[PDB]
């Protein structure tokens, strides 16, 4: 639904995602360095928790009070089909279907990633992206379980919270 896509926000060299009015997640390596604020808020008002290329910001005030809070999980069960909510600069919404594999630690191009590997689903997709969220549906509810970190055997990795 559109409220889910309204959570996907351009951030640094990629994207991030509003889990709730106060919680923003992204991939560490797209985060700007040497800034005094994020989204106009001083660093002194933001609780930053990051590890394994997963970054979480918790703001002191409601930044996106238009949003309900949704569930953030540490990866998903092996075999889950996730959608990676990729946005283009136009605002075009391009969900990418991925079959999720195992959670592991990996060194990718110098950075330790705590992530879950997956494979792009050729059969479920039409015949600057780091930070995009990996989501899947539980009932009519959406769950977020990672952020796009790496891709190359049509393989992807999302960083996950630990
Ligand atoms: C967002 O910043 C990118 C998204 C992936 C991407 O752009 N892939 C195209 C370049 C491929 C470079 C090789 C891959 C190998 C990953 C293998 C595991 C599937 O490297 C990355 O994807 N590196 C990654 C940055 C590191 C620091 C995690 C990256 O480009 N992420």
């Amino acid at each position: 639904p559109p409220t889910l896509w309204s959570r996907v926000t351009k951030f640094g060299s990629g994207w991030g995602f509003w889990v709730s009015p106060t919680v923003f997640i992204t991939t560490t390596h797209v985060v700007p360095t040497g800034v005094k604020e994020f989204f106009g808020e001083p660093l002194s008002s933001i609780a930053i928790h990051q590890a394994g290329e997963f970054t979480q910001f918790r703001f002191s005030k409601k930044m996106r009070p238009d949003l309900t809070g949704m569930v953030l999980e540490e990866g998903c069960p092996e075999g889950t089909v996730c959608s990676v909510l990729i946005k283009r600069d136009s605002g075009e919404l391009l969900p990418l279907a991925v079959r999720m594999g195992a959670i592991a630690s990996m060194r990718i191009q110098g950075r330790l990633v705590h992530g879950q590997s997956g494979m792009l689903l050729t059969g479920a997709n039409a015949k600057g992206d780091c930070g995009a969220p990996y989501v899947h549906k539980r009932g009519n509810d959406w769950v977020v379980c990672g952020v796009h970190a790496a891709a190359t055997g049509n393989t992807v990795v999302c960083a996950v919270q630990a």
